[PDB]
């Protein structure tokens, strides 16, 4: 299947015996699930996303069907606000991002040209909204918090801005803030045609 994302890429998954809703998410290294029952051992873990950390339990070698497609990998559960497939099972279902080719085996960055200033950016099919590191945009901005993984965070909200994603030209709106890492989400993944595929 291919899937567009213009809207959030969710697929039914089936793990632990239990069916349950999970977001393809390229810009996420890890897979984390919302708290829920599953057997055996787990050892404590501690990972982090936009707004801060949270502390998890990981799983190793637990078998999950993503949208019919078996993997078995390490599975993280804790207090995620959305279920999230990351990348180290999107690669055993062959995912590839396109607009180029992209495989997951590696973090997706792509260049980017904004504001007169070059940057690195992931491609973050997860994420709604485009989200860069504080850095010198000119024009007004309006206050605006948005969340992530381990709480929340303040960001400036600067419309109409103009990117330039790996070549490709797109204008919308960026959030500039605290971001650990500078995210390019859904609302301009779209705008470059990027599709994801598995
Ligand atoms: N949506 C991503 C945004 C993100 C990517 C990479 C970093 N980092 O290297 O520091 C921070 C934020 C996200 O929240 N990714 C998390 C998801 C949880 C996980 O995979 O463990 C991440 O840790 O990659
Ligand atoms: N990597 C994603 C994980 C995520 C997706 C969706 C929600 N949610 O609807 O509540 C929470 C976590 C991520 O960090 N997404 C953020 C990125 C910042 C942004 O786009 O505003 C998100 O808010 O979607």
């Amino acid at each position: 299947p291919q899937v567009t994302l213009w809207q959030r890429p969710l697929v039914t998954i089936k793990i632990g015996g239990q069916l349950k809703e999970a977001l393809l998410d390229t810009g996420a290294d890890d897979t984390v699930l919302e708290e829920m029952s599953l057997p055996g051992r787990w050892k404590p873990k501690m990972i982090g996303g936009i707004g801060g950390f949270i502390k998890v339990r990981q799983y190793d070698q637990i078998l999950i069907e993503i949208c019919g497609h078996k993997a078995i990998g390490t599975v993280l559960v804790g207090p995620t606000p959305v279920n999230i497939i990351g990348r180290n099972l999107l690669t055993q279902i062959g995912m590839t991002l396109n607009f180029p080719q992209v495989t997951l085996w590696q973090r997706p960055l792509v260049t980017i040209k904004i504001g007169g200033q070059l940057k690195e950016a992931l491609l973050d099919t997860g994420a709604d909204d485009t989200v860069l590191e504080e850095m010198s945009l000119p024009g007004r901005w309006k206050p605006k918090m948005i969340g992530g993984i381990g709480g929340f965070i303040k960001v400036r909200q600067y419309d109409q801005i103009l990117i330039e994603i790996c070549g490709h030209k797109a204008i919308g709106t960026v959030l500039v803030g605290p971001t650990p890492v500078n995210i390019i989400g859904r609302n301009l993944l779209t705008q470059i045609g990027a599709t994801l595929n598995f």
